[PDB]
């Protein structure tokens, strides 16, 4: 399993590579998390149910105020496009941001632009991440929520936690062209050490739910491919679930039951009833899973991961061959819960839970039985984004 490097020593990184950069210490710090979810995938545009965790894999990002309205950026993140620096002056009522080269500074520029006070200054920041950049394990909404952090102690906002996870899913959506849900940037700001994050996507109510058990675990696999698929097809759920729900007269799937989706059958696609179906089941299952978590029911808890990643193979078709590999390689070793594909789909990584002692064994098996090369995580649940003054 990889290293995983802690907070301090990524701090120490940033601060040793903003004073070479700029000729001085850096006056701020802010950190925030990728994310595993344990189960519920796909259902939070269907404002259902999700149970992510945030990860000991983070972005930080240290800074300082400049008072020339300018925005000076350096990043060291291996997988970064050139080039690795990139200065702009900050958005004006007369000229806007704009998506470009270097991809990764779209995130930081979106988040600016949508950022909803004033007034703020330009500044100067490094940014490093432990977080591997499209990896699966939402590098972005890391890279988008250090970014509001940091926004933040420039010119405090005044709003909700969603407000802030809103602005940064609209940086995903119109400078990196992803038109994600709510997932991945609420986790990143509400995670909490030794918890999971129960997060109703309808009602924006967030639940935290103890995960802290020492004969427990939560192994993390790297398939370690991206189809382009991973991109390209998820927008097209969003439609045909849209497609789905307004051919039901309902205001989302969420509205929806199984029962009551079997009776409309005839109203719909046999591609949409699949779209519809795991949907349905998948919050139930999350609903299911979250119940199973409090009591201590990790056999249960596992089944259902299984039933999920079935349900998105078979139904919501967002798997593939390496990632289903994974899986059933998984399932087959002693003291394994369940396994199942995690995040967006047609790569990126699965998330296993197991018993602790058995993630050495399991790593051995899945790694031997994995046609490509696996990357392992083995994650506690850790805290959401924070920042520490310098
Ligand atoms: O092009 C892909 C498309 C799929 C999603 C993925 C992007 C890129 C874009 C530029 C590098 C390659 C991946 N990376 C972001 N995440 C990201 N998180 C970061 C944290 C610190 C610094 C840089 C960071 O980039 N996600
Ligand atoms: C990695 S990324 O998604 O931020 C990116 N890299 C080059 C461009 N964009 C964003 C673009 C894609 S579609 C509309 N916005
Ligand atoms: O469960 C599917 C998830 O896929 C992620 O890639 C996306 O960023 C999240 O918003 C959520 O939709």
């Amino acid at each position: 399993a990889l290293r995983q490097p802690q907070v301090a020593e990524l701090l120490a990184e940033a601060r040793r590579a903003f004073r070479e950069e700029f000729g001085a210490e850096p006056e701020l710090a802010v950190s925030a998390p990728g994310r595993v979810n344990l189960i519920g995938e796909h259902t939070d545009y269907n404002q259902g149910l999700v149970l992510p965790m945030a990860l000991e894999l983070m972005t930080v990002l240290v800074g300082s105020p400049r008072k020339d309205g300018l925005v000076s950026l350096l990043t060291t993140s291996e997988g970064a496009d050139e080039p690795q620096r990139l200065q702009f002056p900050l958005p004006t009522a007369q000229r806007s941001l704009e998506p470009g080269t270097p991809r990764w500074a779209n995130y930081v520029k979106g988040v600016i632009q949508y950022y909803p006070a004033a007034p703020l200054p330009g500044f100067s920041a490094v940014v490093v991440s432990s977080v591997p950049l499209g990896g699966g394990l939402s590098s972005s909404a890391s890279l988008e929520v250090a970014t509001y952090t940091f926004l933040q102690q420039l010119c405090p906002d005044s709003g909700t936690i969603a407000a802030r996870a809103q602005v940064c899913q609209q940086a995903e959506h119109s400078f990196a062209g992803m038109p994600c849900g709510i997932m991945d940037q609420f986790i990143s700001l509400m995670g909490q050490k030794g918890h999971a994050l129960l997060i109703d996507c309808r009602s924006l109510e967030t639940s935290l739910v103890p995960l802290s058990d020492p004969k427990l675990a939560v192994l993390i696999t790297n398939s370690n491919v991206r189809h382009s698929l991973a991109s390209s097809e998820y927008p097209v759920r969003r439609r045909q679930c849209e497609e789905v729900a307004r051919a039901l007269g309902a205001a989302s799937l969420r509205e929806v039951q199984l029962e009551e989706l079997e009776a409309a059958r005839d109203l719909v696609s046999k591609e949409g009833f699949r779209r519809a179906r795991h949907v349905v089941g998948e919050i139930r299952r999350t609903a299911q899973a979250a119940a199973a978590l409090r009591r201590g029911d990790y056999r249960a808890f596992g089944r259902l991961m299984v039933e999920s990643h079935r349900s998105l193979r078979d139904d919501y078709e967002v798997s593939c061959p390496e990632l289903d590999q994974l899986v059933e390689a998984a399932l087959a070793v002693p003291g394994v819960y369940g396994s199942r594909m995690t995040g967006g789909g047609f790569g990126g990584c699965t998330v296993t839970l197991l018993e602790a002692s058995a993630a050495p064994h399991a790593m051995r098996h899945i790694q031997e039985h994995y046609g490509g090369t696996a990357t392992f995580y083995l994650s506690q649940a850790a805290d959401g984004a924070k920042v520490l003054c310098l």
